């Protein structure tokens, strides 16, 4: 067993670095839902009263008008900002749902 002995610690020392890199990714990836979710959070509370606010301004009749279009869009984009940050927090789940399975 002269190089197997070798090549034996050689392994170990790359599964003990391969099981932190895992720890160190999950990790990444718990902070960036937390991240995710406060974020989220925040951004359903400013969708609802934006878009209530666009509601009142186009239900009048050109500056109205105007404001009411800028808020429907900028709206459209919040929105798209909000189902991303669902799916890291969807995501992150998933995959919870595994590394604390798998036993």
């Amino acid at each position: 067993a002269a190089s197997l002995v070798g090549e034996l610690q050689a392994l170990d020392a790359e599964y003990q670095n391969l099981a932190n890199q895992e720890e160190a990714r999950f990790n990444e990836e718990r902070a960036q839902a937390d991240a995710a979710r406060q974020a989220l959070a925040q951004n359903e509370q400013v969708y609802n009263e934006l878009s209530q606010r666009a509601q009142r301004l186009q239900a009048e009749a050109s500056q109205y008008q105007e404001l009411a279009s800028k808020y429907e869009d900028a709206l459209k984009k919040l929105e798209a900002e909000m189902e991303q940050q669902k799916a890291v927090i969807s995501d992150f789940e998933k995959i919870q749902a595994l590394r604390a399975g798998n036993l």
